[PDB]
């Protein structure tokens, strides 16, 4: 009849296509743009009180690496012919870490500081969902932002609803069990991080090569510690892989 995300923001465009859909939308009364998720809330009843105490507990959550997040609430718009679930998260730079990285083709301009630095963001806001009992689950750089201050942001995650690059083997196959597929995410972006690639094909074929352990040679000698890491986030036993602490705290993450 009269929608409350139309009312209050007046849109720029949309971001994001759903697994739900994204908006770009400057609120009108304190006129700074936003990232507006909007999902399909579930018609069974009982799966929606499962979102709901979930964005309760995500409301909740506050840190650097986290997004930041403003307003939740819903709309039960007229059949043009559902409830929705809008959420207002703060709008990061519109270069995530894919558009960096694919930016930066060669192994000087993936400087050694900048990237180590880059990741250990991703690895401390992963620590945090970690110690809260959460597992983010979308981690890839098309999923990872930059704030207006130049802060690194663990993108988009939970209130599922009910590319698989990045994603761990048990996540492809079977229920996503354990947290531990985040730390073999973080494994591949950290590696990708440090090679540079020149093709989509060289990309697919590289990480495809380095899932299964076959890092080239010019790496291995290279980053001799951060390539000691990167097996152990990709350890085919999920139990084997290090926990997002034991990560940040190593040796590497440190002389800056
Ligand atoms: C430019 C830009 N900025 C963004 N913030 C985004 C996002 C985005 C990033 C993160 C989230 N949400 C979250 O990180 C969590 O779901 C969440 C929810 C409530 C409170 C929390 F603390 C955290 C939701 C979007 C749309 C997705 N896209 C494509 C974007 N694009």
């Amino acid at each position: 009849y009269i929608s409350r995300y139309l009312t209050d923001f007046e849109p720029i465009q949309c971001l994001g296509r759903g697994g739900g859909v994204v908006f770009e939308a400057k609120n009108k009364v304190d006129d700074c743009n936003y990232a507006i998720k909007r999902i399909r809330l579930p018609n069974r009843e009982l799966a929606r009180e499962k979102v709901m105490r979930e964005v309760k507990a995500l409301a909740k959550l506050e840190h650097p690496g986290i997004v930041r997040y403003f307003n939740a609430w819903l709309e039960a718009p007229p059949e043009k012919w559902k409830v929705y679930l809008y959420i207002q998260m703060q709008l990061c730079r519109k270069e995530n870490l894919k558009d960096w990285m694919n930016g930066r083709c060669t192994i000087e301009e993936r400087e050694r500081s900048v990237c180590l630095h880059i990741f250990l963001q991703i690895a401390e806001a992963v620590e945090f969902l970690h110690s809260k009992g959460l597992m983010h689950r979308n981690l890839k750089p098309s999923n990872i932002f930059f704030t207006m201050d130049d802060v690194v942001k663990v993108g988009d995650f939970g209130l599922v609803t009910a590319t698989k690059l990045y994603m761990s083997p048990e996540q492809i196959h079977g229920n996503s069990y354990s947290h531990k597929v985040d730390i073999f995410s973080l494994g591949l972006i950290l590696f990708e991080l440090l090679y540079p690639f020149s093709t989509q094909m060289e990309r697919v074929r590289t990480l495809t090569d380095v899932r299964n352990l076959k890092f080239p040679p010019l790496f291995t000698q290279k980053y001799p510690c951060e390539y000691v890491m990167v097996q152990d986030m990709l350890s085919p036993s999920p139990m084997e892989r290090p926990e997002a602490i034991n990560i940040i705290e190593n040796a590497v993450f440190e002389d800056l």
